[PDB]
């Protein structure tokens, strides 16, 4: 009955607070305790900053002595914490997506479902209704450009053109001069590399300027923030997301069912009809993570000493099948994601709501 000491980063203020608050807002529906040992969990806002969310992860590993960091809420800073627990030697669970480097699989896993499962059920849509030619916007960042590489890899090999490359950056409020260009190139569908609010701007923007295709959002655009912000421009987007976005639908056989609800309940009974997002699932899911790997870790090592960074390090991937509202988690030495099919499902918007479009991958079924 030490304490287990959890830092968690996480983006409360500034445009990218629409991700990091229902984070740390799901944080009241986890364990407070493991295996008898409470949990201290600190949690700092870094602004989506990634000097800020350095500066966080260094003080967690050094000063707080913690066993295991989370965050950020968006790429870069959790590249930046990434790279902090690697040099430390800290397990660090993720908690936007990331790409994943030798020097970073070591020490890091990822909540988040990885871009290429989130772009496959995107581009096998746009291959089963009549899209042959697509255009980008998307940060001029990493997630910008995992996205792109993500379209330009897989929807290449699958024969879809790639005609028009826009990007913009985070806190740009307008986006005409890449609208032009993306109307004026009128590929059949666009594909939006963003995220929250920022994700809702070429949404308007291009049905605002008439474009008619097919319009694409990843899943950092999956919470009610899109429809609110979007409005009618929404209508028919057709939007990957984890399965934590609707856990009704699900078969009963789905692992991720129940956790899904289980998040789901508290936190629209707190916070409100439809306030369920693709961002508060992944801490949600890390204290389940937690919940695997910690007993295991126990064993062999005490909270607050390297040998117990370690252990986890190893129950992160010598546990498999870990059941989460977002999928089923089994982490490998090399997949520091550890997802498959049952984790993604594809909505759309229908007179101001989320429709599933397309299912998660059955249990029974191949993955
Ligand atoms: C918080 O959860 C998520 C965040 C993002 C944001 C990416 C970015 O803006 O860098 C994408 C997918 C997520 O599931």
């Amino acid at each position: 009955t030490n304490e287990i000491t959890i830092g968690i980063t996480v983006t409360t203020t500034g445009p990218a607070a629409a991700l990091g608050i229902p984070e740390r807002n799901a944080l009241e529906f986890v364990a407070k305790e493991i295996g008898g040992h409470p949990l201290k969990v600190i949690v700092l806002d870094d602004g989506g900053d990634p000097t800020a969310a350095t500066t966080n992860a260094r003080r967690f590993v050094t000063e707080s002595k913690a066993d295991v960091i989370m965050g950020s809420s968006v790429t870069p800073p959790t590249v930046a914490v990434s790279n902090v627990a690697n040099e430390a030697q800290v397990p660090h669970i993720a908690l936007a997506p990331l790409p994943i480097t030798p020097e970073r699989a070591k020490w890091s896993v990822a909540m988040p479902q990885p871009i290429p499962i989130m772009g496959k059920v995107l581009y096998e849509h746009m291959k089963k209704n009549n899209i042959k030619t697509v255009g980008y916007i998307g940060y001029s960042d990493s997630y910008g450009d995992l996205w792109f590489n993500d379209l330009k890899k897989q929807g290449e090999a699958m024969g879809l053109k790639i005609v028009a490359e826009e990007r913009f950056a985070r806190p740009d409020t307008s986006v005409a001069g890449q609208v032009l260009k993306l109307v004026a190139a009128n590929p059949d569908a666009i594909l939006v590399g963003a995220s929250g609010t920022a994700a809702a701007l070429p949404q308007t923007s291009l049905r605002e300027r008439g474009y008619k295709g097919l319009i694409y959002q990843t899943h950092g655009a999956a919470s009610m923030d899109f429809i609110r912000i979007a409005g009618k421009s929404a209508e028919g987007v057709l939007m990957a997301s984890g399965p934590v976005m609707d856990p009704e639908g699900q078969d009963d056989s789905a692992l991720t069912k129940k956790p899904g609800l289980e998040l789901n309940t508290a936190y629209e009974a707190k916070y409100g009809p439809n306030s369920r997002s693709q961002f508060a699932a992944h801490s949600f899911d890390a204290f389940k993570v937690l919940e695997r790997v910690v007993p295991v870790a126990l064993k062999t090592a005490k909270p607050g000493t390297q040998e117990f960074r370690e252990a986890i390090r190893k129950a992160l991937v010598s546990e498999k099948d870990i059941a989460a509202s977002q999928g089923v988690y089994s982490f490998t030495e090399t997949d520091r994601y550890g997802l498959d099919d049952r984790s993604r499902i594809l909505l759309t918007v229908k007179d101001g709501k989320y429709v599933m479009v397309k299912a998660a991958a059955l249990e029974h079924h191949h993955h």
